[PDB]
């Protein structure tokens, strides 16, 4: 009998997919989490107790961005053992193609937050190689289920990507992406790339965005806005082609900006 639904803050959340608690925890009914330091528990009396005892009202590391009441904290694996695998053992439970849970030293964290009176109460996050030889920039993102398709998901994909403009390097998502992943990457590479060709080659939209050439390729064949000669992917748009695609419907909801102004962060 594996976790099925997991208390955490003031929500309670199904599980998606089996994540490897140990056993014992495995074969209660709901698991009880600390929303601050990720403590699982077995009983509501000891979330109960701990409730009061805990002292965390933020996640640990850096703040590393702060606008309004949205903050990213940054966490390393080495510095937060504990932590990092409870992050994974939460986000396993909402990613099937997640395998790493425990050995979490490779890895840095970003924790996305909400902040009011009480605290800040976490979000989301994505993880990131502190080497990644494949050029990927994320290794795995997740948003918990009640904060998804709200915004967050795409503020962490531009996160990550303005890390990769500071780095001066180009990063890809590793694979394979969920199926809310893959259909929230094409649509902020879609938007990303759409404004800025009403604001080029295609080398030029690599650098400006640090989107890897294949991801600005393949999102402009998705668009129908790349020509192919002797063996070369050409941009092929007008500016009116840009403006119609830009203002459809898909396009309307404000969303989470993040201002380069208020992160904190300096490359390795
Ligand atoms: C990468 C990613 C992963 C997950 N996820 C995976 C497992 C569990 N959750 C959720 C989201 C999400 O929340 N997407 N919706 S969105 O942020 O509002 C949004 C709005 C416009 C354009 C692009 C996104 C997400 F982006
Ligand atoms: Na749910
Ligand atoms: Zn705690």
């Amino acid at each position: 009998k594996y976790v099925d639904k997991i208390h955490i803050g003031n929500y309670e959340i199904d599980a998606w997919y089996f994540s490897p608690f140990p056993e014992d925890y495995g074969k209660q009914p709901k698991l009880w989490l600390c929303e601050y330091c990720l403590k699982y528990m077995k009983y509501e009396k000891s979330y109960r107790f701990h409730l009061g005892q805990c002292q965390w009202r933020q996640p640990p590391g850096k703040e590393i961005y702060r606008k309004s009441n949205i903050s990213v904290h940054e966490v390393d694996g080495k510095d937060h053992k504990i932590y990092c695998q409870n992050l994974c053992l939460l986000a396993k439970l909402f990613l099937d193609h997640k395998t790493l849970y425990f050995d979490v030293e490779p890895f840095v964290f970003y924790i996305l937050t909400e902040v009011d009176r009480q605290g800040a109460h976490i979000v989301g996050y994505f993880s990131k190689e502190k080497e990644s030889p494949d050029g990927n920039n994320v290794s795995c993102i997740m948003i918990l289920p009640p904060y998804q398709r709200r915004g967050y998901g795409r503020f962490l994909i531009a996160f990550s990507y303005e890390l990769s403009k500071l780095e001066s390097t180009v990063g890809s998502p590793e694979k394979p992406l969920s199926d809310l992943g893959k259909l929230s990457y094409r649509s902020y590479w879609s938007s990303v790339l759409l404004e800025n060709l009403r604001d080029l080659s295609i080398k030029d939209l690599s650098q400006m965005t640090s989107i890897t050439q294949n991801d600005i390729i393949s999102t402009l064949q998705s668009l129908n806005m790349v020509k192919y000669w002797k063996g070369q992917h050409v941009i092929c748009v007008t500016p009116k082609l840009v403006e119609e695609h830009l203002k459809s419907a898909q396009y309307k909801k404000p969303p989470i900006t993040v201002d380069s102004v208020c992160l904190k962060w300096a490359p390795p």
